[PDB]
C-alpha cells in the first residue's frame, strides 16, 4: 500500500535541505550522541553519589508513600498514582535505538479499527463546526518567536535578528509560495522561499519513564518502548519491525566509565521534529490569533491556568471522566487535515495559505540519528509532499490540530454514549456551530476541558448522567474502544495539565480538588529533559534558563499535595546521605543566583530588585519554558517576562499578512 520514498544524506534531495554554513551542515551529519547531562552546575547526572541520592529517595518514597488510585482511576488519600521509580535513569543516555518515524498512519489506524473519515454527516458537521469557530473572527497580533529556538531547514539559524528577517521574508513571500504549491511546483516554492523540504528529527528526553519493582526478587523492570525500525516506518508497519528498544544501561561500564547501579536505565526517547522556519511563520501568523480566539470566547472548555482555576469548572460537574489517548500525534488523522483545508476553502481563506497549511501536514521528514551508525535518511519526496506522519509536533498550529481532533471526539463520545437527545440540535452547518458554540462556553449538560490529548469529560444534573456512568463503566472494563476516531481508555489516576484531580471518601467532582503532582516535583528538580548549558552565554536561549527560580514557585506549585512537607524531609534527608549537605541551602543559593541574573535579562528590574512582582507562572516558565510550549500559554505569562523569552515581527507586518488570508 505503497511504500514512502527514502534518500540519504547524500542524495541531492537530502543535501538541498541544508544550507552552506556550518550549523546546517552539522545539524545534517550530526551522529548518535549521548553523555551525563549536566543536571545542575557542577553536577552530573551519574555523578555517583547523585544516583546513590535517586537509589535511596526512589525506594523510600515508593515504600511510605504507595499509590492510592482506586478501581475507577480515581486518585483520593496521599494523592500519589505511583511509584517513584521513575527517577531512575542515566540522563542524558537514550534507549537504543530510538524508533523511525512512520511515513504512513493508514495502515496503523485501519489495524486499530479506527476510522478513515467522519463516521456519520453529524460528526462531520461537528469538525467542520470546529473549523468555522476556531477561525472565524480573528485579530492580528505580533508573530511572537521564541528566542535561541532553530529556523531549521535549511538555514539551521539560532539568531534572533535572523529569524525576524525569514519570518517577515516569509509573511511578504507566502502568497507567492503557496501558489506555486498550488501549480504542483513544490521545488520552485522551496528554493525561492525555503517553505518545504522537510522537518528535522530531533530525538527529545522523556526523562521518566515507568520502572516496577518485582517483589519476588527485589529486582527492578523498565517499561519496554515499542520502536519501528526503517523498513516497519517506510512501509507503514506493511514490512519491517515493532520491537523492544533496549533501556539495559549495563554497556554505560564497559563504554564510559561510568558505574550504573542496580535498577537504574537508559531513557525513554521520543521523536520530535523541527519545522522549516519559513513554511512555520505564516502557519504561526494564523495559529496565536486562534489561540487567543479559542481562549477568550471558549475559555470555558479551552483556557486553563491554575489549580483552583480548573476546581471551580470540575466541582460543579456530577461526574468526571480523566481520559487517555493512545499515542495522539502518530495516530492523528490526515483525513482531518484534508477536512480542515476544505472547510477553510469554504470559509473564503485564501487557497496559497490554505495549501501551505496542507503542505505543512504533508511534509517528508529528515531522520537524523536514532541509533550509532543508524539515520541519515530523508522520508518522503519533497518535490510532491505526501507523507501520513500524523501530527508533526514542530507544525506552526500541533496544539490547535490536537485541541480540534480531540474536542471533537470527546464530544462525539458523549453524544454517542450518553446524550442521543441532543442529536437533534445538529442539523445542518448553522444548528452545528450554534451547538457547538454553547457546548465550549459550557452551557451544556455536557461538559469538558480539554488540551490536545489530555481532558477531563463532565456531566452535570443528568438524564446523560446515567450514560455517563454507563460510559465510565465501559472505560474501567476497557474491552470496547467508546470512540471510532482514536484509542481512549481511562487515566489511571486522573490528572488535568499536570494537576491530580484528589477525590475524597465520596468519589465526587464536587468535593474533589485540584493538587500538584508531586511525582511531577521530583521529575523536574531531579530528572530534567535538558542540561543547564552553562556554556550558552544568553541564559534567555537556554533550555531551561534560570533553573535556581523553580525553588521560589514550588510551594504555590506543589504546596497543595498530600505528602507535600514529607517529600522535602525525605530529599533533605537523602540528600545528606549522599552529599554531607543541605539540599535546602544549595537550591537556596540556587535560587539567589538566578533572582540576580534574572535582573540583567528584565529592564524592569533594577540591578537586586527581587521577584516581588512575578507569578508562580511566571517562575515555572523562567525555570523550564517548555511549559510554555505544552501547559500554558503567552497570557498567562506577566508582559515582562514573555520579553525574556520571546520576541515578536511587528503587528504593522503581521496586520498585513493577516488581512490578504482572512475572508473579506
Ligand atoms: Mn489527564
Amino acid at each position: 500500500p505503497r511504500r514512502a520514498p527514502a534518500f540519504p544524506l547524500s542524495d541531492i534531495k537530502a543535501q538541498m535541505l541544508f544550507a552552506n554554513n556550518i550549523k546546517a551542515q552539522q545539524a545534517s551529519k550530526r551522529s548518535f550522541k549521548e553523555g551525563a547531562i549536566e543536571t545542575y552546575e557542577g553536577l552530573l547526572s551519574v555523578d555517583p553519589r547523585f544516583l546513590s541520592f535517586k537509589n535511596e529517595l526512589s525506594r523510600y518514597l515508593t515504600d511510605h508513600f504507595p499509590a492510592n488510585v482506586d478501581e475507577y482511576g480515581r486518585v483520593y488519600g496521599n494523592g500519589v498514582r505511583t511509584n517513584f521509580f521513575g527517577m531512575r535513569h542515566m540522563n542524558g543516555f537514550p534507549m537504543i535505538p530510538a524508533t523511525w518515524p512512520l511515513a504512513s498512519n493508514l495502515k496503523k489506524r485501519a489495524d486499530a479499527d479506527l476510522a478513515d473519515g467522519p463516521v456519520s454527516e453529524r460528526d462531520n458537521l461537528l469538525f467542520r463546526a470546529a473549523v468555522r469557530l476556531m477561525f472565524s473572527d480573528l485579530e492580528p497580533v505580533p508573530l511572537k518567536i521564541r528566542k535561541g529556538s532553530s529556523t531549521c531547514i535549511p538555514y539551521f539559524s539560532n539568531d534572533m535578528g535572523t529569524k525576524i528577517e525569514i519570518a517577515e521574508r516569509a509573511l511578504e513571500k507566502a502568497e507567492e509560495a503557496g501558489n506555486l504549491m498550488l501549480q504542483g511546483k513544490f521545488d520552485d516554492a522551496y528554493q525561492l522561499h525555503q517553505m518545504g523540504g522537510a522537518y528535522y528529527v530531533v530525538y527529545r528526553a522523556q526523562s521518566t519513564d515507568a520502572i516496577t519493582l518485582d517483589p519476588k526478587t527485589g529486582k527492578f523492570v523498565s517499561k519496554d518502548r515499542m520502536v519501528a525500525d526503517f523498513e516497519y516506518a517506510v512501509t507503514g508497519g506493511e514490512q519491517g519491525s515493532l520491537f523492544a528498544a533496549s533501556k539495559d544501561a549495563s554497556r554505560l561500564k564497559e563504554q564510559y566509565g561510568i558505574d550504573v547501579p542496580d535498577g537504574f536505565f537508559c531513557e525513554r526517547r521520543r521523536t520530535a521534529m523541527g519545522g522549516p522556519f519559513a513554511l512555520n511563520a505564516p502557519i504561526m501568523a494564523v495559529a496565536q490569533p486562534v489561540r487567543n480566539k479559542i481562549y477568550s470566547k471558549y475559555a470555558y472548555t479551552f483556557h486553563h491556568t491554575t489549580r483552583l482555576n480548573k476546581e471551580e469548572k470540575v466541582k460543579e460537574w456530577s461526574l468526571c471522566v480523566a481520559t487517555d489517548v493512545s499515542d495522539h500525534d502518530t495516530f492523528w488523522p490526515g483525513w482531518l487535515r484534508d477536512l480542515i483545508c476544505d472547510e477553510l476553502l469554504n470559509m473564503g481563506y485564501a487557497p496559497w495559505w490554505v495549501k501551505l497549511f496542507e503542505t505543512s501536514l504533508k511534509l517528508p521528514v529528515y531522520v537524523g540519528a536514532p541509533a550509532p551508525e543508524q539515520g541519515h535518511t530523508l522520508l518522503g519526496d519533497p518535490s510532491n509532499p505526501d507523507l501520513e506522519v500524523g501530527l508533526s509536533s514542530g507544525q506552526g498550529a500541533t496544539d490547535l490540530m490536537g485541541t480540534l481532533l480531540m474536542s471533537i471526539t470527546y464530544l462525539v463520545m458523549q453524544l454517542d454514549h450518553t446524550a442521543p437527545h441532543l442529536n437533534s440540535r445538529i442539523k445542518d452547518m448553522p444548528s452545528a456551530c450554534r451547538f457547538l458554540d454553547s457546548y465550549w462556553q459550557g452551557h451544556e449538560e455536557i461538559r469538558q476541558i480539554s488540551k490536545s490529548d489530555d481532558a477531563m469529560l463532565g456531566w452535570t444534573k443528568g438524564r446523560a448522567l446515567v450514560g455517563g456512568h454507563r460510559l465510565f463503566e465501559m472505560l474501567k472494563e476497557g474491552k470496547v474502544n467508546p470512540s471510532p476516531y482514536m484509542k481512549i481508555s481511562y487515566e489511571h489516576g486522573g490528572a488535568f495539565l499536570g494537576d491530580i484531580l484528589l477525590y475524597d471518601s465520596r468519589r465526587e467532582p464536587g468535593s474533589a480538588i485540584f493538587v500538584g503532582n508531586i511525582n511531577s516535583m521530583l521529575n523536574n528538580q531531579f530528572s530534567p529533559e535538558y542540561g543547564v548549558q552553562s556554556g550558552v552565554r544568553d541564559r534567555s536561549k537556554r533550555k531551561r534558563p534560570f533553573p535556581g527560580l523553580a525553588w521560589a514557585s514550588m510551594k504555590d506549585t506543589y504546596g497543595a499535595c498530600p505528602i507535600y512537607s514529607d517529600v522535602l524531609e525525605a530529599i533533605e534527608r537523602c540528600w545528606w546521605n549522599a552529599f554531607g549537605e543541605s539540599y535546602r541551602a544549595y537550591r537556596e543559593d540556587m535560587l539567589k543566583r538566578d533572582t540576580l541574573e534574572l535582573s540583567r535579562y528584565v529592564a524592569s528590574m533594577a540591578r537586586q530588585a527581587g521577584l516581588a512582582e512575578l507569578t508562580p507562572i511566571d517562575l515555572e516558565v523562567l525555570a523550564d519554558p517548555n511549559k510554555l510550549q505544552y501547559k500554558w500559554t503567552e497570557a498567562d505569562v506577566s508582559a515582562n517576562i514573555h520579553e525574556v523569552l520571546m520576541h515578536g515581527v511587528s503587528v504593522e507586518k503581521t496586520e498585513r499578512f493577516l488581512r490578504s488570508v482572512m475572508p473579506r
